């Protein structure tokens, strides 16, 4: 038996526009979040996605803390960065929450037009902002209460989208980005019921967060993440959304205890976000967001602390020089190509080709099982393992010897 996944992209990927980070920038003082900001920079990236919780900004009817927020789209702009912000949570004069329920802020607004005139206001104060989001995954109950509530989702997003247009009738709408593949409790998917409802025809962006255990499935046995994204993906084009983006996705390096995430530290971070950026970039996403750049502090639950590309310091963690050592070997552009003819490529190796902007191939590949594979044609390739940083130049009268990891490399051939 021999099964190789093997992806091919519908399109050139260009990393300033196609790979952004969630951040958390008001965590922080200014001082360290230029500093983050440096960070991102030195990776040629420029897209950012920011959370805006009502409850925070509205503490009471009209009464605003907006001193923080104001400095910081200011900062962002001298900074030259693109931002999507989404608005989620009531307000407590709004809530749909029962008096002495303990997550006021987890049930929707009584009155969708309400929070619309929220993101009116913000969009309207906010100019320099790229694109506006709907909410956040509705379809998980700790976001939506008591139940997911797709009607109710509809008529927030359709409200929202109207107020967002007339503020500024050019500017993208995104609806909330669903949870992993937008499933909801009683077996059906939040987008299925949303299309059921017409929302395809709002024109927003469709964007979902689809973390899974390993980076290409949940089970070792069950590698389905590209068959599943594939399903979606191909779902949404033919309702006619405008895009796929992917505003979540990622792994925490903590150390326990074991809630939902195992245990793989910073260099199974390091290696699953790889795995994972390969995978994503070869599909049929317009824009995806890692999550997330900053490591955090106990104001965040024990494994939302982890999922740094850098430690709290604003200082690079594992992952964050393995995605840069990645990104200057591909350069800043790819082009989608094939893969070099193989002789005995391992039983569950992923394969994907690329050329990039000096004309050169690039192979990322990597299987669970390791071993070898000979590449019959060529005679030079230089061999990258992103996670150790080790540069191996490959030669051969007649071919190509090459190790396989379980973990990605990447070879550079011509
Ligand atoms: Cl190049």
């Amino acid at each position: 038996h021999m099964e190789i996944q093997v992806l091919k992209a519908p399109r050139a990927v260009v990393w300033k526009d196609f790979l952004g980070v969630n951040a958390q920038f008001l965590w922080f003082s200014p001082e360290r979040y230029n500093k983050q900001i440096d960070r991102l920079q030195d990776l040629g990236l420029e897209w950012v996605r920011l959370d805006l919780h009502w409850d925070r900004l509205e503490t009471a009817e009209d009464q605003y803390q907006l001193a923080s927020l104001d400095q910081l789209v200011k900062d962002l702009e001298a900074r030259q960065l693109k931002s999507v912000f989404y608005l989620v949570g009531s307000a407590r004069f709004i809530t749909t929450a029962p008096f002495y329920s303990p997550f006021q802020d987890q049930y929707p607004p009584r009155d969708p037009e309400v929070f619309a005139r929220r993101m009116a206001m913000l969009s309207q104060r906010y100019p320099s902002v790229a694109a506006w989001q709907v909410w956040n995954e509705p379809n998980l109950i700790g976001f939506w209460r008591p139940k997911a509530d797709p009607e109710g989702y509809a008529k927030l997003l359709q409200a929202s989208t109207i107020a967002l247009r007339m503020v500024d009738p050019e500017k993208p709408v995104v609806s909330a980005g669903m949870a992993f593949f937008s499933e909801m409790p009683d077996g059906r998917t939040m987008f299925d019921a949303l299309g059921h409802l017409g929302v395809e025809s709002l024109g927003t962006i469709a964007t979902y967060h689809p973390y899974t255990q390993l980076p290409e499935g949940n089970y070792p046995w069950n590698l389905d993440f590209v068959s599943h994204a594939n399903q979606i993906n191909r779902a949404l084009r033919n309702a006619g959304v405008p895009a796929i983006w992917s505003t979540e996705w990622g792994w925490s390096a903590y150390k326990g205890p074991k809630e939902l995430q195992d245990i793989i530290g910073v260099e199974g971070q390091a290696d699953y976000v790889l795995r994972r950026l390969a995978l994503m970039s070869a599909l049929d996403y317009d824009r995806i967001f890692l999550f997330t750049l900053s490591d955090l502090d106990q104001r965040a639950s024990v494994r939302d602390r982890d999922y740094g590309l850098l430690d709290l310091d604003a200082n690079p963690k594992p992952v964050y020089l393995a995605l840069q050592r990645f990104l200057k070997v591909t350069g800043p552009k790819l082009r989608p190509a094939d893969p070099p003819v193989t002789e005995d490529l391992p039983d569950g190796s992923f394969s994907i080709g690329w050329t990039r902007e000096d004309g050169r191939n690039v192979w990322l590949f990597w299987s669970a099982r390791g071993g070898n594979v000979r590449l019959p044609k060529l005679k030079e390739a230089t061999l990258h393992d992103p996670l150790s940083g080790k540069v191996t130049p490959l030669s051969g009268s007649d071919g190509l010897e090459v190790p396989v990891k379980s973990s990605l490399q990447m070879l550079v051939w011509e």
